[PDB]
């Protein structure tokens, strides 16, 4: 059933070369994977810890039969997975610099606007195509976003994913939300669309240009729900261009209807880019 999405891979042509982390599922790895022709590729191995349930299998090759299904630089690539010896793999493409809101952390102040409204058209890309291909993330945070060497991000993370349903366009879930990053109609209906990634992408938004803060600070999980049910929005972050910040305040429209599309979220920000104005050095 993965393997309608997922190549299988020959176990000899994975070395792992150092244990990076632990997911849910067991170890993540930093390996080699090395194809006929070609340099040992850098890869993330993730591996099914032993002894694990049969459930627990069928969930963690869950999210590379998700992942097999796309094709596109601002996601995670699939390279395959090991299923016909133990451990059982997933490998994907190496991310240099993890986690998103990690590495922003460690770089405080570091970023011009342009290096940073660029990592957020690239998550915008990716989520355009993950909108078009019938999928919602769920879980669109800057934790879950990869960065590699050359500051591009990727989407990443789909445990959460579901396929939307054939509806005047959702999916409602049966409840592991991480409330903060969420849509207020996903909150309270747990109806679940594109346009509830475009709330939680104005939160990533939030996160990239505060390089890393906690969205809300120290609010409670019950303060910021009736917070933003009352009308209350996040601040601008220092050193946000307005036009960016207003591109958040409509990424927070209560009205899910009213939120941009991600393909438009992606010609606006574009469109700075491309914006004389924004760029703090001219020669
Ligand atoms: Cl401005």
């Amino acid at each position: 059933a993965v393997h309608e999405f997922a190549k299988e891979i020959e176990a000899s042509c994975i070395t792992i070369e150092r244990v990076i982390g632990a997911g849910e599922f067991g170890e993540v790895c930093s390996g080699r994977l090395k194809l006929p022709g070609k340099r040992e590729l850098p890869v993330a191995i993730k591996t099914l810890k032993v002894g694990y349930t049969e459930k627990q299998r069928r969930d963690f090759l869950g999210e590379a039969s998700i992942m097999g299904q796309f094709d596109h630089p601002n996601i995670i690539h699939l390279e395959g997975v090991v299923t016909k010896s133990k451990p059982v793999m997933i490998v994907t493409e190496y991310m240099e610099n993890g986690s998103l809101d990690t590495f922003l952390k460690k770089n405080d102040g570091q970023f011009t606007v342009i290096q940073l409204v660029g990592m957020l058209r690239g998550i915008s890309a990716g989520m355009k195509y993950l909108s078009d291909m019938g999928y919602v993330h769920r879980d669109l945070a800057a934790r879950n976003i990869l960065i590699n060497s050359n500051l591009v991000c990727k989407v990443s993370d789909f445990g959460l994913s579901r396929v939307l349903e054939d509806d005047p366009a959702a999916y409602t879930t049966r409840g592991k939300i991480p409330i903060r990053w969420t849509a207020p109609e996903a909150i309270a209906f747990r109806k679940f669309t594109s346009a509830s990634d475009v709330w939680s992408y104005g939160i990533v938004m939030w996160e990239v240009v505060s390089y890393g803060e906690r969205p809300y600070w120290e609010m409670t999980n019950q303060d910021v729900i009736k917070a933003v049910e009352e009308g209350y929005r996040l601040p601008s972050p220092m050193d946000c261009p307005a036009a960016l910040y207003q591109l958040m305040l409509d990424c927070w429209q209560k009205e899910r209807n009213s939120r941009p599309k991600f393909d438009e979220i992606v010609n606006m920000l574009d469109k700075l880019i491309r914006n004389p104005a924004h760029h703090h050095h001219h020669h």
